[PDB]
């Protein structure tokens, strides 16, 4: 369905910011 | 339909976040 | 519809949110 | 409606974290 | 209702954010 | 109901943003 | 049903969120 799709699109956008918070964990280690 | 297309706009400010966490990690690295 | 704009609404917080993490990464470049 | 109003109360927490990255900003510029 | 009240908890969580944000300022001030 | 309930998720997992950015706080006050 | 999943899967990505985060701390404790 569209609404769960569209929710599901919400999630991989999450994962995205998570992805770039271990960005900046790696900047700060380096 | 109206609400599937505000979650997506939801969904595409999360990724302007994600972004701007990638300008953050840069500004770390210098 | 009302639900629909008030998601409209959380997008707007969170293009928010992705304005001061931009201004967060400017104070660490300076 | 108690849903949209609900949302509503998402948004405007959202705004609140905004401030607070806001904060972080001007913390690292003083 | 369940699901606004549900929401309402999100919007609570969200303010918990925030005021993480205000401890990770103030931590950078000192 | 199941929709209430994954909402609750939701917020639960906000909060355990919360608490990761007060790891963060700690972390600068160290 | 497929929209409490779609939700649970946002609860997912939120706490890979703060995982990130926390691995963020980690990177300022050495």
């Amino acid at each position: 369905g569209e609404i769960a799709q569209a929710x599901k699109e919400i999630a991989k956008a999450x994962k995205e910011i998570a992805w770039a918070x271990k960005e900046i964990a790696q900047a700060x280690k380096g």
